[PDB]
């Protein structure tokens, strides 16, 4: 018992056509845990620390996969959260 619980129940709120923000339950860890990181689809976007995300650089009128994966301060990384399809 090391690493930290992966996001669950991942959702969007505010969305604009270029910069969007994210939001999930935090891990029911936090003994180590510092942060938090945003997939784009299958590669590593953004990075955050709070229980929010942002991601900019987004085109219009496209389809947008995106994660979030809780990580540690130890080298210990959960798994990926639920896919949210947003369309910008």
């Amino acid at each position: 018992h090391m690493a930290p619980t992966a996001p669950t129940n991942l959702a969007s709120t505010a969305q604009t056509t270029s910069s969007i923000t994210l939001s999930w339950t935090a891990s029911t860890d936090n003994v180590g845990v510092t942060g938090y990181d945003v997939y784009n689809g299958t590669a590593l976007a953004t990075t955050v620390t709070g229980t929010t995300a942002t991601i900019s650089g987004l085109a219009a009128d496209t389809s947008y996969t995106f994660t979030v994966k809780a990580k540690d301060a130890a080298g210990n990384v959960s798994a990926a959260s639920n896919a949210v399809s947003v369309k910008t």
